[PDB]
């Protein structure tokens, strides 16, 4: 797995054009202002310890670090996105980036405060999501809380041949909001809060479309006509697809007890 997203969405160029439109040192969705959000109601001190799943270029951990001083762990497989990360950080010894594979990785139990994850555990087939949150149950200190953003669809039934090409090539498996929660819940996990955010999202994607368009004399001498038809397409489908609830952005947070 880690070769097939090494050298395809996520080779060296890819991860470049994903921050252009993302924002710098993300290549999750709504890049900074998103992050601002999603941890608009979380408490972390400096003695907290974070581990964040799918840490791309590791914009996420630096704001954790930043906004509460905690020290934070971030686990991505793609070793070439670690290496960028790595070089985007000096001087802190509170920001970790590690390339390995989590569902391989040891952690000793009652270990984390916060699990963070955006946008990544949509790479990981329906048995390998379960196991991964069994780990995180584990992983979690028993004050701890699971945070996570992920790509989400309606069921299966109802795609169409773009989204299920789309899905194909991407080899993501999507699954609806309320699986997912039914996953957490059948991890023991609990106070499982799930939100369905696709609104939110298409927020997020218009703003993003829009940067996009507004700089594309930069972004055609940074990469390619070629490269801004296909990112600017694919957000348009995004925009459209997640206005009719076709893919959705899902929100979940729950704790260990
Ligand atoms: C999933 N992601 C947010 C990390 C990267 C973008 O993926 P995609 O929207 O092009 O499928």
């Amino acid at each position: 797995d880690k070769t097939f997203l090494e050298n395809n969405q996520f080779t060296d160029e890819g991860v470049k054009v994903y921050e252009f439109i993302f924002g710098e040192n993300y290549i999750s969705s709504g890049g900074l202002e998103a992050t601002k959000k999603i941890l608009s109601d979380i408490e972390l001190n400096e003695n907290s310890k974070v581990l964040d799943i799918g840490s791309g270029l590791g914009g996420g951990c630096m704001y954790i670090n930043e906004k509460y001083g905690a020290h934070t762990h971030g686990i991505d497989i793609c070793s070439n996105i670690v290496n960028m990360a790595n070089e985007r950080v000096s001087g802190n010894n509170k920001i970790i980036f590690e390339a390995n594979d989590i569902l391989t990785k040891e952690f000793p139990e009652n270990n984390f405060d916060l699990i963070y994850s955006r946008d990544a555990i949509l790479h990981l087939s329906l048995e390998n999501k379960n196991k991964l949150f069994q780990k995180c149950y584990k992983w979690l200190k028993p004050t701890g809380t699971l945070l996570i953003t992920d790509y989400c669809a309606t069921e299966k039934e109802n795609w169409d041949d773009e989204f299920k090409e789309y899905v194909k090539q991407r080899k993501y498996t999507l699954i609806t909001v309320e699986e997912y929660a039914d996953i957490l819940t059948a991890c023991n996990f609990k106070n499982v809060v799930s939100k369905d955010l696709s609104d939110y999202w298409n927020q997020l994607l218009e703003v993003e479309h829009k940067y996009l368009h507004e700089n594309k004399e930069e972004f055609l001498k940074l990469f390619s006509e070629k490269k801004f038809i296909s990112l600017d397409d694919g957000w348009s489908r995004k925009i459209k697809d997640s206005k009719r609830k076709m893919q959705r952005w899902g929100y979940f947070k729950a704790t260990k007890n």
